[PDB]
């Protein structure tokens, strides 16, 4: 098939009872009022090759993983995994440095998991990620600058912040995906005026802890379904990864964020998609900021 039209939820402005907040991980984000919009994702299976970091701010590229076993957290972080994602993605961006901070496991069934949360209460978590199913990128321009000085030890982060750096996201699914896939958004066919700074919270070890705390860009909607230019490759397995820029300092052309959104298709069949996205820092320490 060669593209789908489907609804994608962006942001709801605040004037019109939208929220301040992304309550991450949370059963009542799923019940969060958007401003929906159809829009066209084409299909990109055999046509890869034409969408690069530098214009679009994604790359579907050939990978393998020793790595099978996503469940368990702390498995992932002591394993190869990461280290395979910092060697793959040096060789694709030519960059100096490339630090792996973590990874988010997704394994739930959106509809399945509306149906079996219908009672929970709305800071309740899942039992696990339901597929990102609204437009968001992960980190604003300040939500990049947060996560560095918090992920690096703050005397690198001064450093590094002097030379060109960006966030990269790697994602990757368990198994062939048949549902639930991820759309990439050009860069270039958002612009600055359409991005709105705000608060993702995760209630993590609630009360223990504050929610996690990051500042993401959501997105105002478009007036056409072909204004937004969507992307996304189908039947993706686990010896493909997805390269998703979230932030790039360079000011010039160079794409700065990618607009992302997991979506239902009328053709989702079998188990749920299952996937992992590593956050990774890009530095080339060799370039102007
Ligand atoms: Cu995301």
């Amino acid at each position: 098939k060669p593209y789908y039209d489907v609804e994608f939820n962006y942001r709801l402005d605040p004037r019109d009872g939208g929220d301040e907040v992304i309550w991450g991980g949370t059963v009542g984000l799923m019940r969060r009022k958007y401003e929906t919009r159809t829009v066209r994702i084409n299909n990109e299976r055999g046509n890869e090759h034409n969408f690069n970091l530098d214009t679009h701010g994604f790359a579907w590229v050939k990978h393998k993983t020793s790595v099978t076993e996503f469940a368990d957290y702390l498995a992932i972080r002591q394993g190869p995994y990461y280290g395979e994602v910092a060697e793959m993605l040096k060789r694709v961006t030519g960059a100096t440095k490339v630090h792996v901070i973590g990874h988010l496991h997704r394994s739930l069934n959106y509809n399945d998991t509306t149906e079996e949360e219908k009672n929970a209460p709305d800071m309740t978590m899942t039992k696990g990620q339901t597929p990102g199913r609204f437009v968001h990128v992960d980190q604003s321009y300040q939500g990049a600058v947060r996560r560095l000085y918090l992920d690096l030890p703050q005397e690198e982060a001064r450093r590094l912040e002097k030379t060109r750096w960006a966030i990269i996201n790697v994602w990757r699914p368990v198994r062939k995906v048949t549902n639930e896939p991820l759309a990439v958004c050009d860069a270039r066919s958002v612009r600055e005026d359409e991005l709105f700074n705000t608060l993702h919270l995760v209630p993590m070890r609630w009360p223990d802890a504050a929610p996690q705390e990051n500042q993401m860009w959501a997105v105002a909607p478009p007036k056409t379904p072909t204004q937004h230019k969507w992307h996304y490759v189908s039947g993706m397995t686990e010896d493909e990864a997805l390269l998703i820029k979230m932030f790039d300092s360079k000011k010039d052309g160079t794409a700065r964020r990618v607009p992302h959104s997991s979506f239902p298709t009328p053709d989702d069949f079998g188990e749920p998609r299952a996937s992992t996205e590593t956050r990774c820092f890009v530095f080339w320490e060799d370039q102007e900021a």
